[PDB]
RNA sequence: GGGCUCGAAGACGAUCAGAUACCGUCCUAGUCUCAACCAUAAACGAUGCCGACCAGGGAUCGGCGGAUGUUGCUAGGAC
């Protein structure tokens, strides 16, 4: 048994999306965020942060009265 | 002292209205070196020197520290 908690299984579907790959080159700005660079290059991204910045900004999205104040927007294809 | 080459000056051949030029041909000084002078250049980064702070990134030269795997090589060198 053992059930995972809300975070467990959130960050188990994020490894299983590759959410924690990141490029080759970071950001000096996102660094805070990055864990730690793999022999190949690319830089993993610490899920935990992730995690909580998710919760942070849906923290600020529920605070909005009008959801028709907010406007998200994709310009690449995958996302819209 | 050297004097190959190129080549101020000069002399010719062209072009041109003229052509003391640009183009072509032959050449003196010079161009090289030694001894002694000269002390000037858009001698430019058109930007004094010393010291402190001040964003990010990838390259590159020299030295050094660490890790790691190869080399038709001799712990080292190359990566
Ligand atoms: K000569
Ligand atoms: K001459
Ligand atoms: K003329
Ligand atoms: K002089
Ligand atoms: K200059
Ligand atoms: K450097
Ligand atoms: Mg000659
Ligand atoms: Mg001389
Ligand atoms: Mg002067
Ligand atoms: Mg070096």
């Amino acid at each position: 048994g053992r059930t995972l908690s809300t975070k467990e299984a959130d960050i188990q579907m994020m490894l299983a999306a590759e959410v924690h790959l990141g490029t080759k080159n970071c950001d000096f700005q996102m660094e805070r965020y990055v864990f730690k660079r793999r022999n190949d290059g690319i830089y993993i991204i610490n899920l935990g942060k992730t995690w909580e910045k998710l919760q942070m900004a849906a923290r600020v999205i529920v605070a909005i009265e009008n959801p028709k104040d907010i406007i998200v927007q994709s310009a690449r294809p995958y996302g819209q």
